[PDB]
RNA sequence: UGUAGUAUGCGGUCCUUGCGGC
């Protein structure tokens, strides 16, 4: 099941920072967030944005792991110098390659390919819009979310519950409000589930495996890190690991008020979303999903990962 | 948001036979 909301207006997600700070900031969609607009409407898996022209589409965030030239990045060590590095076969230095990923191009990216056209940048999926004067001194600037004219948010959720089709919800920060309509999953998810198989197989027979976080996750067993923990990826059939090689982005920081409690809740670290593992495992993968869930608060759509080969 | 005058200063001037011849 997906539910799919289309924005009337911009979208706000507050920022950490409070907002006497006039000034204030925006920042991508939560789980958190988003699982509040559902329950007003179980787990989620996730969410995507989606572009519907001419044919709808679904994108995830851009992979770490692709570079500006859309170069993958393999994990190679030297012996040498006993050291692994990520290569992207063309430099020893690479940047992320910022943007959208779709699973039409996502179920050749766990393969170690991808296609120029399976995927888009930033700025043709939303932009960032400024608001100032607001409202003597009471006027207060605010960023929001300005999508594009044919995009909206998805929300990936497990077709074990149901509720009213369609109609209209309000999100996000300030009052806003976006329509929502339910539509059935898409044959891009059939598709990756139909090569799950094969690409279990290969990820079997090669021996390597790696982790991308279409989500963040709060992978934090006492504190908050980024180190995997070798017991999580042990449930899944992993006999022993050898080495593991993380690569992602500045950890995202966010809390929120706990409206229960009338206090506002834990400041939580999470790993930021599009980080990929790279992780020489044994034995054999037994889970019999491409999707898997890691760290905490994973029903309200955090640590969705998939498997990917090379 | 509230308050806020595209306004002040500048000459359509200078130059020219209503003549030439019966």
């Amino acid at each position: 099941m997906i539910l799919v909301m289309k924005p009337y207006d911009s979208l706000l997600f507050r920022e950490p920072r409070p907002f006497n700070n006039h000034v204030a900031r925006t920042i991508l969609p939560l789980p958190q967030t988003l699982a509040g607009a559902v329950r007003s409407a179980f787990e989620i898996l996730g969410h995507f944005f989606y572009r519907y022209d001419g044919k709808f589409e679904l994108l995830v965030e851009s992979p770490h792991d692709v570079t500006q030239n859309l170069g993958l990045v393999k994990p190679h060590r030297i012996d040498k110098l006993g050291i692994t590095i990520l290569m992207d076969s063309e430099g020893i230095k690479f940047r992320p390659f910022n943007g959208f990923l779709k699973f039409s191009g996502l179920i050749d990216y766990l393969q170690g390919r991808i296609a120029e056209d399976s995927v888009v940048e930033r700025q043709k999926i939303f932009k960032k819009e400024r608001r100032v004067g607001i409202a003597e001194e009471h006027f207060y600037q605010v960023e929001m979310l300005r999508f594009s004219d044919d995009c909206g948010i998805a929300v990936w959720v497990e077709d074990g519950v149901d509720f009213d089709d369609e109609g209209i919800l309000g999100v996000g920060g300030e009052r806003r409000f976006v329509k929502f309509e339910k539509r059935e999953e898409p044959e891009c998810i059939t598709n990756l589930r139909s090569k799950w198989k094969k690409i279990r197989d290969k990820i079997n027979e090669t021996g390597r495996l790696k982790i991308y976080l279409a989500t963040p996750a709060i992978l934090g067993a006492k504190g908050y890190s980024s180190k995997l923990d070798y017991d999580l990826l042990g449930d899944i059939g992993i006999e022993r690991v050898r080495s593991v090689n993380f690569i992602g982005g500045k950890p995202v920081i966010f809390s929120g008020w706990d409206f229960v409690t009338r206090k506002p809740k834990p400041t939580r670290y999470a790993v930021p979303a599009g980080s990929v593992y790279f992780v020489e495992f044994e034995g054999e993968v037994k889970l019999d999903m491409p999707y898997l869930k890691l760290g905490k608060l994973t029903k309200l759509g955090y640590g969705l990962c998939f498997m990917g080969v090379w």
